[PDB]
């Protein structure tokens, strides 16, 4: 068992998407056929919809698509169960990592995606929207690869991170709020229709205030998505690491302190 | 008697008015043919139309549907008339509960909702712009659901939140109380002329100022509205609550202090 | 005799307006065929004509409306004589009525509509802009009811309010000051070309500074209209009210203290 | 010999001049046949020409009038002289008015207007952007104006006045100046193509700080314009008035204060 | 020898290129064919050509001519070599002569033209963007200025001012310093490519701190242009001049101080 | 060995590039066919590709360019490798050379480039965004210049500067980091894929606060880019420089203080 790294399978992806005739729609891709899987999102104000794994069509409707739908959604069929899940007791929805000046979300991502390969999961890692990584990190490539982990036996997905979807909606600008808002829900919504555990990342260093943009985006998420965890310290000590976090579970309400330490973990 | 949710209804109907040509319309569906409303609402410049259960079209006209209605309206056949609210002796109009930094508003909404449930009154509730709610909340949802309430058997509807509403309109941003003041009068005539009582929740939490904000929605909305609610206080102990609670009625103009307490009911 | 409310006939003739073809023209209206007066209006770039009774059309110019017009004027034949203005010595024009925090226009517009009533003159209301009424209050609103009282047997017209307008021409932002003074000037300009009496009322509620901008709108009002009535001080005694108003006439250029009192008049 | 109002005529060219195909032309037009002038102006990023008397005709340039024009000039055959200026030794130019907080700048534009009446010439006067005045005194307004007195038999024409245009131009909002000495410039070019006698008027009460703008336009004028006069003080006594000037003539760079004094004079 | 006036045929040239049809080009000109010039300027996004002396030609290119080329420049036959500036030892460049509040930078110009014209050197002088000047000064203005002096037998050209391109690329806005830098150093390269001496005049007269931005662009002149000029001190008596200047030679990078004085030169 | 200019061969490529219509595509170029490379770019919503050395063609798809790349990339055979920088001992990726108000970033590239010349290296440089440059330095500029040097036989490419570029993206506006990093990461991204070394250089002129702008996005260039160099002082002797640099090195985090001299190379 090894992680798999989606990136080059969103980036081949969106070079087949860059079509002048969208509306026609692009058939005959190979995306997935593990689960029957329909991901429609909002781009402007038109509709893009990945059908299983063949098709992608975009809709231009009367109405805009903002007013229509909002953000985003996945069907999925009654057959779609991820067994391992179930098996290892880890739970459906979206989960988040959040860091400030303290930073290591890149680090605690890798130690919790070996940590869930080793336990027998099937994980994929997405790398966008930070240095050194090829995929720019835009929502489109956000819900490309969700889709392409839904429909494939991709028990977690790491979608590392939100960097350009905080800067698209405004969030390094102080309506901002209500936005992330909308997006945050709309992901966790998401990986439970798809019955997929998805853990997202975010540092908010575009911001001015960016540990006052941590702790707004922290009680936000602790809302709307099914696990928010902050980083509040973090040092490496040769090849490994520690990690002071405080983690919030929407299940419980409850808000505590959890430290995490091990061995520094290459991607 | 049992209190019905309207969202899956609106999110169903979402879906179908998903077209590239809404100008030739919508027909063949069963929003309802209790009552013969048509709802007219404005989205941009353009004008949508609910024709009683079976039409939806877009017409795009010469002018500015802004200039020609503004927010938009309900025209009724003249027996259009809701017995079991004077039976119960409860006027048509709209109704706003708005809360701040003390919170609880879907705490007393679920609260008023099955106290006219026991009533004897027939409910329906419809959940937006909220964290874990499908509906995003945006000016269409809160018109579709006001129409498949008014064509229906519905004597009271509950809609939380008009948080999407409220930042769509600028309301987050500080020309802009004019559109909040002139959406809250749309409603109250809205409810009004299809003779139904219709509850609206507001927590302005993507504001600067939430409570600052509160106050002068409270006092848009207590001469726009039949009745406006202000939540002071607001507290749980276990499976019970308690909120201190500040009411208008334009009636009789007055300003008096009411405790509501109860048990926590699940939506 | 009794006071006639054109709100409704406002209501049906934009509901005819929302036509996709106005430049083609919406032809076999009964509008009105009193007097033979043209309106003609200014929406966006593009002009609006109200043709007598029957016609209304759309013409985009070459050049802009705002350069060729600028807001909007009237034309009629030199048979368009109200008798009745002469019969009372009511001169034609513009007069309005402005209130801050003080409020109390809409009962002193009750009040002096009552007294034109019982005086013996053809009155038309019409409500817009304000809580508990159906029409928005836009520009294209008020030039509907004008031209809709202008051709009928109407000597006194009150437009109750013109806080939609004072919104749309910018007056709450702080150029602000010259579409404001170029509105109310071709507001006098038309009652004295259609030959009627028109009482105009406004309470900026919307503006930072409400009291600032009322003292602002009368010394623009005091040049542009006929009257200009502040309302200082207004309280009500139960069934009754009384005001402490501050009065300008443009013909003596004085400005006096007029105290006007009576009973509550509803609408 | 009597004072000629030019309003109505511009009033009737501008109901002409409302055609969807200005491109094609407006044709058999009587403008005025005296002298053999063509006024070119830019409106937006399109040209309007006023061809003789007969013809006005609209184009749009590849590149935008702004780059190729800017404001706009005057073209006419070597026989354009206005022999009454010769007899009288009046040089042809613009000249402008100017006051703030003392006003009177109607009064002292009446006064020389009659004086110039009196002395042999003819004499013209268009009344705009102010109450009680049909003209909304736009540029377009002002070009006409000025096109229809340069065709006819008008030696000195009286634009009252430019506050409209001013605010247009963006002169009320503090790239500003330029465009209003940009006009100034393009208004002195004129007169002295044309070969008549211009004199304009204005009031910047539509600015923050009404006399600080009248200090700065004031300077402008003094070099683009042949005179520039700034009303420092006015009085009336009854029937009587009395205003200290403050006059500067370009010819010798000249400074100096001028007592103006005489009777009210109705337009 | 004399000093020739370009204006007049800049303005020619303007009424030439006012067609709907610039992309089919403006054929059979007599620009000039003493040098082999082409002249490449962008407007807006789109890019005006100047070949030779017979065609003058607009592109709209796919992609804007902003990130295509810029600014504007000038190909030529090395060929292209002006004598009588090799036997005066007279290097080609762009010179600025820049003042603010001490003014003289016209009196200055006048001298200076005077003084090539009087060492037997072809000289040319373009009034712009001033009062009592017919051209309004643009980008295209300057360019066609440079166009008809380049391809004519011009040694030096004055071009007297650049206060309306200072204004156009928003130097008197407070991304704007970007603009001008990439302009003055456009204008130096085109008068090198040219092989002609061109001096430009600026006064930031519209600019809020007149001084500080004569300081600013004097900086960037001095970096951009072969020669920067700034007039400290000036005054006028009677017929003669006297103004203390600080002059940077690019050459060796040397700040001095200069005085020049002089006779009147009228223009 | 000498040093390759490729300024002159990007300006021929943009006038071929300045078509109606590049949807079409401009074929039968002779950009280089030593390396099989395809460059994609975004401007703005569109795409812009250079493939091999024949085609350049652009294409406008359903969804924004934006969304689908975000900045561009470079596509090779598995055979690109360039030889000389193994046997040189040199990795492919981008370096910054970034310098405030001590100056000399262009005084040092010249020096690298003359010392990786006299190594035996295939070098290039590219001047442009500067005074007494012809390039203006667009993002279309840069890739031009990436694209010509990788298809060529260039081991090392100079991009003096990046300070349009910059600006572009907003850098000298205080969402603006984020493009600057995608940017800077984009860069990296590219010379990686190409296998080249290219050295970029930048001088935050155009912004408030110079060294401010320089130590952010010298943190910034750090992570996104293999070397990221600051000049913290820098002078000249005679025909000799010495400066005082920091560099960062990405590989080992190290950051060390370094002293580069030498003698004044010419370009």
């Amino acid at each position: 068992n090894s992680i798999i790294d989606l990136g080059p399978r969103v980036q081949s992806l969106m070079e087949q998407l860059a079509t002048t005739k969208l509306e026609e729609g692009v058939k005959n891709l190979d995306m997935g056929s593990v689960y029957e899987i329909t991901t429609v999102m909002v781009l402007g104000n038109s509709i893009l919809g990945f059908h299983k794994g063949d098709l992608v069509k975009m809709v231009r409707p009367s109405v805009s698509a903002r007013d229509l739908i909002g953000v985003g959604y996945a069907t999925a069929s009654a057959a779609v169960v991820r067994q391992r899940l179930i098996e290892h007791k880890i739970e459906a929805g979206a989960e988040l990592i959040i860091s400030g000046t303290a930073g290591g979300k890149t680090v605690l991502t890798n130690h919790y995606a070996a940590q869930m390969c080793a336990k027998g999961l099937k994980v994929a890692v997405v790398s966008m929207a930070e240095a050194e990584r090829p995929l720019y990190g835009s929502v489109l490539h956000v819900f490309a690869a969700l889709h392409l982990a839904a429909v494939s036996d991709v028990d977690v997905l790491y979608v590392d991170s939100l960097r350009s979807v905080y800067n698209e909606l405004g969030g390094n600008l102080k309506g901002v709020s209500r936005q992330v808002d909308g997006m945050l829900t709309a992901l966790d919504q998401y990986a439970r229709a798809v019955n997929m555990r998805v853990v997202f990342t975010l540092n908010p260093s575009d911001d001015e205030n960016v540990d006052a943009a941590v702790r707004s985006v922290f009680k936000t998420a602790s809302a709307s998505m099914h696990t928010a965890r902050r980083i509040k310290s973090f040092a490496v000590n040769g090849t490994a690491f520690t990690a002071e976090t405080e983690i919030h579970l929407r299940a419980d309400r409850s808000n505590s302190a959890n430290r995490v330490s091990g061995d520094l973990v290459s991607r």
